[PDB]
């Protein structure tokens, strides 16, 4: 399982979570942040997306963060992937895939 | 070590610290976000996020409080993710590992 | 690669960025959060920064910020080093170390 956390410009959350819509991903969780980095505004507010996706799933998910968020243009972000070791739905108590 | 990370109702927030206390967890840290799920509405809800560290020894019994303490059963409740934490420091200490938490 | 997560003291985000400026980091993401702990106000302001690092880094960072956050007064917070699985530069679809 794995954690897909983006940042990325604000603008781009709709894209972003239409492109995520399509690939039958359920849900996602958004903080909003400040981004310190090569593009000049010391800072840009950005949007933090994180997704817990399954293994067969997270590759067309970091994919399609990338297409839809790209503007081709200084700040666009990163998308940063982190293993999940266990995973728990807190209404049901499902657990690993069962839980996304 | 771990990361628990919990993403869960604003009203729960109290509850989770409760358990947490009860365990002899220190301390956590805590954000708001915006949580786009099934849950209606409008297309996000305002919802909490914990993260806490914990011991290798610790951490189920802190999922297990946190899945209670958390829970009504009703949509959007939320979840609970384990990330392994590879080294961990407290600043003001320089303590490492679980001495750090 | 890391990603260094540092809770610190709000005052001090100027010297923990400034000493990894000097490191040659480039960008930084920084989030406000609530830090509930032993320091005595419920919670207080904690600044959240996280950074991903080569791993030929990640141990000069930890030190810069450890030693650029540190008051020595309680509450001065945590740093957490979690590993990387894979990271991409939405812009250019640079990969591993080359997206940092
Ligand atoms: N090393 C890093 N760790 C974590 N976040 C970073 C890092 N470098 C940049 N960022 C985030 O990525 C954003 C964009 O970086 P920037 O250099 O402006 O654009 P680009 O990603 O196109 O190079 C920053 O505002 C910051 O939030
Ligand atoms: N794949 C995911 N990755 C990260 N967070 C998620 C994911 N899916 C849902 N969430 C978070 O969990 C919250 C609850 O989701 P929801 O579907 O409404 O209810 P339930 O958790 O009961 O299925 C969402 O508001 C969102 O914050
Ligand atoms: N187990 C934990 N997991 C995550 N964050 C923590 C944990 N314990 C403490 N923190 C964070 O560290 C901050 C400082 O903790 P505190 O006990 O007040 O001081 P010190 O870090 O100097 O021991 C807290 O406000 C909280 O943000």
């Amino acid at each position: 399982m794995k954690l897909v956390m983006a940042i990325i410009k604000p603008f781009k959350l709709d894209e972003v979570r239409e492109a995520l819509t399509s690939l039958g991903i359920q849900g996602l969780t958004v903080s909003e942040v400040k981004g310190f980095g090569r593009q000049k505004g010391s800072f840009l507010p950005k949007v933090k997306v994180e997704v817990a996706v399954s293994d067969d799933q997270y590759e067309q998910v970091v994919e399609a963060i990338q297409k839809a968020a790209n503007t081709g243009r200084i700040g666009d972000g990163k998308i940063f992937v982190l293993d999940i070791a266990q995973a728990v739905r807190i209404r049901t108590g499902e657990t690993n895939t069962e839980a996304l």
